[PDB]
């Protein structure tokens, strides 16, 4: 079991100048040929020439047109060829191979694999090794000459990188395209797509050099219809690459693929972006609502890839986050500006907070740029990505928009064309800081913590108002917890943008500031405040951090009312319902040790809730923001809060709340779900597609989420429009019908009726399937028997699976249910996922993650489970690894 060390990186001892790809396409097998122009490079010691190669077979290989001996001049053990040195040349030289690999039955869905009717390669991160012989990592730079052929009937279209340059017949009903892309790139952009393709297409002229970019959007035949948004998504892409960062697209055509079977979102292969149908394909008959800013943040992503990733590329994929996390940064930039909507940046900290809070804390915490790793299929985490992008988030923060766009151009320009690692990024950023402080002595050194530095640090408050001084004070404090990357946590360079409302008039009481909090602590003063103020704190969340802003609830109560910034209104909100949640979860916790007969419980505050029917009553607020002021804190994020947490008692403490909050306020709701209406569902523009109103869908969300709260309190007749909704063309709501249904015996009515619906369009089944999944039902584990019996079967498809089983694992009460049984299946299906494909059956242990967290009775059961997964004698490595991580072994 092989770690690799982060500071153990040294260049190859050789050089691949070229590759020559034949790749051929038959019924039963792929031969794929391969010539390596090569050579030694000045780091060479005379060492073997070995190769990445994973399960290749061999038909012939040759150096220098001399075919070589097996055993004496090589060795395969189908993970290396070994090529022993006395046999390799001094100088420039050609490697050659011929090997079989049968993307039929490929279901792992790495390296070249059959999707459906579809052959399609995934080489990220260490894919390309499974399709030809190569030193497969970032670092080694070639150039491209690709020809692929196949039976003309079935495969009609055939893309590879760069320049189609040839089409040809082949004798047998076969055809060939050759494609030419001289430009270095590392392999695992290389990608090659064959199939019965349909397209839409269409013609970008470029902002400043007036280049015709052409644009085409794949899928299969059945689907092409759903491709209007997707190619709509990547104009938009363009024009904000062109507008916020002045970078145009630089080659002649831009194709992007959906396949149906993917093991994530996408794939950023130049020129050839291929991804998940579910993150390509929408229409509005077809799809849910969150289809639409799916597509747009995942063809945005890949689109912004080609600078950050492609053109700029890794040295090592130790500086996975580089690319990573500053695409998902571009993406939520873009993503934002897109929407119009406060809800997108609260999105993105809502998955933050819940997710990566979770994994920060967890035994599989680590810092944006790990120091080893075994296992590079699991390298790709929630905190290289999303922790990564908060990380570079804050320089233009800390920065502002000139100076952030000055420092990101200095990257660009010093680095395109280059590899780069994380260093290269701060020293940037650190030329633009410089230049934005007028001091050539100003650094960014203590920045560099947030690469190497794991774990989440807690921000606390304290404050001083001096009325007679009119002088105000913000005390601050920074803490992490040691964990087992180090031993001693360091203070980090923490941006705090803030804002001081008046309490009296609500009004902001000082300029736009952020304080850069960089020592464990500091007091900040302020003068000339004219009455003792309520702060406003980390506005837009401006770090990645635990905040404890010691406010009472009057003062987040205040905030949640009349505060500017749209995140500080939702944290305070959440604070609110978090001090409740620890309250009554304690009140419920001593009940059940002390086996009392009766206790109580301390209601939920009657000026929150008086904000909270203010807000909702307020037609000019934003419904996006009303549907998550009515919502308590993600299970996920308030286990961050709880030792040894007891679900039950939590289901137990979320049921209360809601019912103190909906006893005063579901007139409230009942009025604003038929209010609402007109404007939610208005079908104007139903059957344009490229018409998508982000505000409307908030108010569906808002509908939605208002119709599950009265559907669980058993408003009176309620039933009523539930079944009228369940009629409405668009499939959030009539999916919605069926989950809030569940508290009826109108269920499997609904059930059958949304099936109905569902059943011949591969996404929307897909949907369906998440949504009964998701529903709270007592009999649930019934219900999913049905599933795999009637539904589910033995696809292998992932989307299929993850409909399954995923959302099941969120309900509160049933997953955890106190025999075992839920995380006894989800081990059955994790066990079963990866005898074929182990990144999924990794991705399938999520709900384990925070296993270490619960009561002791449920941890013991968790970890029975794993350990017994551990034990499976075909158990990947993949999977293996995780685990052995996860229950610190
Ligand atoms: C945030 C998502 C939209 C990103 C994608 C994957 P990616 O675009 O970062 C790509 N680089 C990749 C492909 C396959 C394996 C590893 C990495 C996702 O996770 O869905
Ligand atoms: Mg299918
Ligand atoms: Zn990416």
């Amino acid at each position: 079991p092989k770690i690799h060390y982060r500071k153990d990186y040294k260049p190859s001892g050789f050089i691949i100048n070229q590759v020559t790809l034949n790749i051929n396409i038959h019924d039963q097998e792929t031969i794929v040929r391969s010539v390596l122009d090569m050579d030694i490079s000045k780091h060479n010691v005379g060492e073997d020439l070995v190769f990445d190669g994973v399960g290749l077979k061999i038909n012939e290989i040759s150096i220098n047109n001399k075919k070589l001996v097996e055993g004496e001049e090589y060795t395969y053990d189908n993970e290396f060829l070994t090529i022993f040195s006395k046999f390799v040349p001094k100088s420039k030289f050609a490697f050659s191979s011929e090997v079989i690999i049968h993307p039929e039955t490929n279901y792992a869905l790495t390296g070249l694999y059959k999707s459906k009717n579809i052959i399609v390669s995934q080489c990220e991160a260490t894919g390309f090794r499974r399709i030809t012989f190569f030193i497969d990592r970032p670092d080694m730079m070639a150039k491209y000459d690709v020809t692929v052929t196949a039976d003309k009937e079935k495969y009609p279209v055939l893309l590879s990188n760069g320049d189609k340059v040839n089409e040809f017949e082949i004798p047998g009903g076969r055809h060939g395209a050759r494609f030419n892309d001289p430009p270095l790139k590392p392999c695992y952009l290389f990608a090659v797509v064959a199939g019965d393709l349909k397209h839409l297409s269409a013609t970008y002229i470029t902002k400043y050099t007036k280049k015709k970019v052409e644009l085409y959007v794949f899928s299969e035949e059945k689907y092409v219809s759903k491709l209007q948004w997707a190619l709509e998504c990547l104009k938009k892409s363009m024009a904000f690459d062109e507008d916020y960062f002045g970078l145009e697209y630089d080659l002649s055509r831009l194709n992007l693929v959906a396949v149906s079977d993917f093991n994530v979102g996408a794939m950023e292969n130049k020129g050839l972006n291929i991804f998940n149908a579910n993150s390509l394909l929408a229409s509005k008959k077809n799809s849910i609502d969150f289809s639409y800013a799916r597509i747009l943040t995942v063809v945005g992503h890949e689109y912004f890839h080609q600078y950050t990733g492609n053109r700029v590329t890794l040295r090592d994929w130790f500086q996975l986050t580089l690319k990573e996390g500053l695409t998902v940064h571009r993406e939520n930039l873009f993503s934002e500006e897109m929407t119009k909507t406060v809800t997108t940046r609260l999105s993105h900290v809502d998955l933050l907070r819940s997710v990566q809070f979770l994994e920060d804390s967890s035994p599989l915490s680590h810092p944006i740029r790990p120091e080893s790793y075994v296992s590079m299929e699991n390298f790709y985490t929630t905190t290289v990505y999303d922790k990564g992008s908060e990380v570079m988030r804050m320089y233009l923060t800390i920065l502002g928009e000139e100076y952030y766009k000055k420092g990101f151009d200095i990257y660009i320009k010093k680095n395109d064309g280059n590899t780069a690692t994380c260093e290269d990024f701060n020293y940037a950023m650190e030329q633009a800081y410089k230049m934005k402080k007028a001091d050539n002595s100003a650094n960014l050194n203590q920045y560099l913590l947030w690469f190497s530095q794991s774990g989440t640090p807690h921000v606390s408050f304290k404050y001083n108002y001096d009325a007679e001084k009119k002088q105000y004070s913000i005390h601050v404090n920074q803490y992490t917890k040691p964990d087992e990357n180090q031993k001693e946590k360091k203070p980090l360079f923490i941006p705090i943008s803030v804002g001081l409302i008046n309490p009296e008039n609500g009004k902001e009481m000082i300029s736009q500031t952020t304080l850069e909090l960089t020592k464990e602590s500091d007091t900040f003063v302020f003068n000339n405040i004219a009455v003792k103020p309520i702060p406003s704190l980390f506005r837009g969340f401006s770090a990645p951090v635990y905040i404890e802003d010691q406010l009472t609830d009057e003062e987040r109560i205040l905030l949640l009312k009349y505060d500017s910034d749209a995140f500080v209104r939702y944290n305070s909100c959440t604070n609110i319902y978090m001090k409740q949640i620890l309250m009554n979860y304690n009140e419920f916790l001593k009940a059940k040790n002390e086996k009392l007969e009766s206790f109580q419980l301390t209601p939920v505050n009657a000026q929150f809730i008086d904000a909270i029917k203010y807000l909702l009553e307020d037609p000019h607020a934003d419904a996006g923001f009303k549907s998550y002021i009515v919502s308590l804190p993600q299970d996920r994020y308030i286990i961050n809060f709880v030792s040894n947490l007891d679900t039950d008692v939590l289901a137990d403490t979320k049921e209360y709340i809601y019912k103190q909050i909906g006893d005063k306020l579901n007139d409230v709701y009942y009025k604003m779900f038929k209010s609402l209406e007109a404007k939610a569902d208005d079908l104007t523009y139903f059957n344009d597609e490229s018409h998508v109103d982000f505000d409307q869908m908030n108010m569906r969300t808002l509908r939605n989420t208002l119709l599950s709260l009265l559907s669980k309190a058993q408003y009176p007749n309620i039933l009523n429009e539930i079944i009228e909704h369940s009629k409405s063309p668009y499939p959030s709501n009539w999916l919605t019908s069926l989950s809030v249904s569940a508290y009826f015996d109108k269920y499997f009515e609904l059930y059958d009726k949304t099936y109905k619906l569902s059943k011949d369009d591969e996404l929307l089944l897909q949907e369906w399937l998440k949504t009964v999944s998701r529903s709270d039902r007592k009999d649930i584990y019934e219900i999913l028997k049905k599933l795999e019996n009637e539904v589910l079967k033995d696809s292998k498809n992932p989307n299929d699976i993850r409909a399954v089983y995923l959302p099941f694992t969120n309900n509160l009460r049933r997953f955890h249910d106190i025999s075992g049984k839920g995380y006894k299946l989800i081990a059955e299906v994790i066990t079963k996922t990866d005898k074929f494909n182990p990144m999924v059956a990794t991705q399938l242990c999520e709900p384990f993650k925070l296993w270490n967290k619960l009561d002791t009775k449920r941890q013991e059961l968790m970890l029975n489970e794993m350990n017994t997964m551990l034990q499976e004698p075909q158990i990947s490595n993949n999977l293996k690894e995780y685990l052995l991580r996860l229950t610190n072994k």
